[PDB]
């Protein structure tokens, strides 16, 4: 039986390199990244990913760079990073080594939509609040992620517990230095970058986290335009004509459209929807970027008092995952919201 040693350097430790072996190796996703592959670590029988991407001998990985900052229970960490060859011979392949997750929340949610059912609201709740932690954490740093979506949302469905994944989009934002207008997948992205913004903030990450959430609501995507256009197409559906001046907090630059009303909230979902569900997301999907919630506010929002219950379970009757654990960093764009945050039965 096949094991492999590599020479891998830890993710967050002093870089000295050390041998490393795993066994069990198998394909576990892809795309135009590279491969994603599933292995056994000798060392302690832990199943691990390993990311397998092609390095540009010109400039630095920056996803390398940012996941070996990164250091949160709701965030997959980089445990090690390897060089390897590949399948294009003289090329270098950077490989790295994150936590092994068996679910998505995108996963997840289809197993109920193909039964014609929706999550369990509780489930919502777990997620999304786990999801508005590790933006928030991340938006500390000024990192934007920029590729928010069910499908980079990696679940332990016996325990709950979320973990962002998929840095290959991420990066630090810095006021006055311009970046790219074409990013996020389509269905998620912010109406300012489909009105080719340069100069965004990590709210564009919200906007997401808001199509996340309400795509958990309907058992389907909210906004599924077939491009850019008939993106906004489907946005104003819902939302109604942008106003001059939320175009010009979106773009101070970028027309004259169908003039077409809001649909009203509360019709746009099921019958039954709870309604702080309905404020949350009305309050993450505004146009004005401003105007959306930070993600500390997501956590302190009315929409999660349940999971602040001294006496909530999971349904499975396994206690909820760590969710008020907040550091100093976390709480860093206000402070204050720790009365909320942290009930007082998770001091003690
Ligand atoms: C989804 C995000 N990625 C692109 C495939 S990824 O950055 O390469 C990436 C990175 C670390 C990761 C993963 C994926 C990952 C994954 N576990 C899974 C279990 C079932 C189906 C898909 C995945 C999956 N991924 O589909 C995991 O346990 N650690």
């Amino acid at each position: 039986s096949k094991v492999t040693t590599v020479v891998a350097t830890p993710g967050q430790g002093p870089d000295r390199p050390q041998e490393v072996s795993y066994t069990d190796t198998k394909v576990i996703g892809n795309g135009s990244f590279g491969v994603v592959y599933q292995a056994k670590l000798c060392d302690s029988g832990e199943l691990v990913a390993i990311k397998k991407v092609l390095q540009d001998k010109r400039f630095k990985n920056r996803e390398l760079q940012i996941m070996r900052k990164l250091d949160h229970c709701n965030i997959v960490r980089l445990r090690y990073f390897f060089y390897s060859s590949g399948e294009k011979k003289d090329e270098v392949y950077l490989n790295l080594v994150l936590d092994y997750v068996p679910e998505t929340v995108y996963r997840v949610a289809r197993h109920y939509s193909r039964a014609k059912q929706t999550l369990p609201v509780i489930y919502v709740k777990l997620y999304m609040y786990q999801l508005f932690r590790s933006l928030a954490y991340i938006h500390s740093f000024g990192i934007c992620h920029r590729d928010i979506k069910p499908q980079n949302l990696l679940l332990d469905p016996d325990t709950a517990v979320l973990k962002l994944c998929d840095f290959g989009s991420a990066k630090q934002l810095v006021r006055g230095e311009p970046n790219v207008s074409y990013i996020c997948s389509r269905y998620y992205r912010a109406p300012e970058l489909i009105f080719g913004a340069t100069d965004y903030t990590s709210s564009i990450d919200v906007w997401s986290a808001g199509c996340v959430l309400a795509e958990l609501l309907l058992g389907q995507p909210i906004f599924p335009g077939d491009s850019g256009v008939d993106q906004l197409v489907e946005i104003i559906k819902v939302l109604g004509t942008p106003t001059r001046e939320q175009i010009r907090e979106m773009n101070p630059n970028y027309f004259k459209f169908p003039q077409i009303k809001a649909h009203p909230w509360t019709k746009v979902f099921r019958p039954r929807t709870p309604p702080e569900a309905i404020a949350l997301c009305s309050r993450l999907l505004e146009y004005t970027p401003t105007a959306r919630l930070t993600p500390l506010e997501a956590c302190a929002h009315s929409f999660f008092d349940e999971l602040r219950d001294p006496n909530v379970k999971l349904p499975n009757g396994r206690d909820t995952p760590a969710l008020f654990n907040f550091t100093t960093q976390e709480l860093s764009s206000n402070p204050p919201l720790a009365t909320i945050l942290i009930p007082p039965h998770a001091r003690i």
